[PDB]
């Protein structure tokens, strides 16, 4: 739901060790599919090391329902609580 979509997007914050490269992307794409959508954003440029990367983590999920990438983005969190600890 969009509460527990709330809720895992703070717990993700207070993980004892940081998200991997690979699961802060992850993170960030689905974040921004069930949020704004679509992606509909120009790609940055190609020095724009973080932000291309950001791009295309978002970019890769076009296509996929706001109920999906939401679904997607409680569930890893939950993953990262118990890899992690909180
Ligand atoms: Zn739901
Ligand atoms: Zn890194
Ligand atoms: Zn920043
Ligand atoms: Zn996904």
């Amino acid at each position: 739901s969009q509460a527990e979509f709330e809720k895992a997007a703070e717990e993700v914050r207070h993980l004892k060790t940081k998200p991997s490269d690979e699961e802060m992307l992850f993170i960030y794409g689905h974040y921004k599919q069930a949020t704004v959508g679509d992606i509909n954003t120009e790609r940055p440029g190609m020095l724009d090391f973080t932000g291309k990367a950001k791009w295309d983590a978002w970019n890769e999920l076009k296509g996929t329902s706001k109920e999906d990438a939401m679904k997607a983005y409680i569930n890893k969190v939950e993953e990262l609580k118990k890899k992690y600890g909180i």
